[PDB]
């Protein structure tokens, strides 16, 4: 069941535990939570930036609600300040509902980074590794996780009615076989220089080595892309959907204008951390991949 479709149409009303129960053991088993008819209303004020001039330098404009910082966009601080005021408020919306809708991780949710993504995407060409029409799970070179899993929040606010076009692979464990031939291990001393430089924000654990290269080399793969099992969905203009995308085989081939809003989240705080790509990894290869795991008897 590649998607399960939810009915909440509000950021704060509550959700019945049969509900929760269904929203977290689809999530865990890598299903995207489906709110077709959850909206992210936008102010009369916050329209203006329904443009993709506003990005300068980037392809998404960020800001991380933790230091309250907008990167990404220039212009005269009124207009920073609207455009900071609609992605903390995607911030603070999306925090609000994933824990109404997921007590059991309580208080183990870490909000991360916001992004507005005003840029058309079947305009879009890049390197193969970016190319987010190719399947793929998130993992970012410079940004290693140690492990814990990328949560996102979505939410298509195209004003026009477009929807937001996805396609959605085969589960993980698949998907790791299928490239288990094709991984191999970094260059002693290699991921230690990339932190030693600034190229990571942080060390790239093993984990994190592996997810990279699952990522890369699946995108490489053409045939893999071409014929592996995957659904084509739409997002409806005015839907929100909740993934694990770093589990959820994904790909984006059309679109405008996206709010995201990033969570980490540690594996041990999971319901059943044995389907977690980092233990599905430490099973496959035998090893503990992340260096200050905690240690546990
Ligand atoms: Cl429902
Ligand atoms: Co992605």
């Amino acid at each position: 069941q590649p998607i399960i479709q939810f009915d909440a149409e509000s950021w704060e009303a509550e959700f019945t535990q049969e509900i929760q129960d269904k929203a977290i053991e689809g999530l865990e088993s890598g299903s995207v939570l489906f709110f077709p008819k959850l909206n992210f209303p936008l102010l009369t004020e916050e329209l203006k930036f329904l443009d993709p001039t506003w990005v300068s330098g980037a392809k998404n404009i960020s800001y991380d609600p933790r230091s309250a910082t907008l990167k990404g966009v220039e212009g005269k601080s009124e207009d920073l300040r609207l455009l900071s005021g609609l992605l903390k408020r995607y911030a603070e919306k999306t925090a609000a509902f994933l824990h109404l809708l997921f007590p059991f991780y309580g208080s183990s949710l870490k909000i991360a980074r916001t992004s507005f993504r005003p840029v058309e995407i079947s305009g879009r060409a890049t390197s193969a590794r970016k190319d987010d029409t190719r399947l793929h799970v998130d993992a970012f070179p410079s940004s290693p996780t140690g492990g814990e899993r990328i949560l996102r929040v979505f939410s298509n606010i195209n004003p026009q009615g477009k929807p937001r076009s996805w396609r959605i692979g085969e589960p993980f464990q698949n998907y790791l076989n299928h490239l288990l031939p094709q991984l191999s291990p970094p260059a002693p001393g290699k991921r230690f220089l990339l932190y030693l430089f600034g190229i990571t924000k942080g060390y790239r654990s093993l984990y994190d080595h592996y997810m990279l290269e699952l990522h890369d080399k699946g995108k490489l793969d053409l045939e893999y892309q071409k014929n592996s099992p995957q659904v084509a969905f739409d997002f409806p203009a005015g839907s929100t959907w909740i993934v694990f995308t770093d589990q959820v085989l994904h790909a984006v081939d059309k679109g405008q204008f996206l709010l995201e809003q990033t969570f980490h989240l540690k594996v041990n705080a999971l319901k059943h951390p044995e389907k977690s790509p980092l233990k599905l990894l430490e099973t496959a290869l035998n090893k503990k991949l992340v260096s200050s795991e905690s240690f546990k008897l």
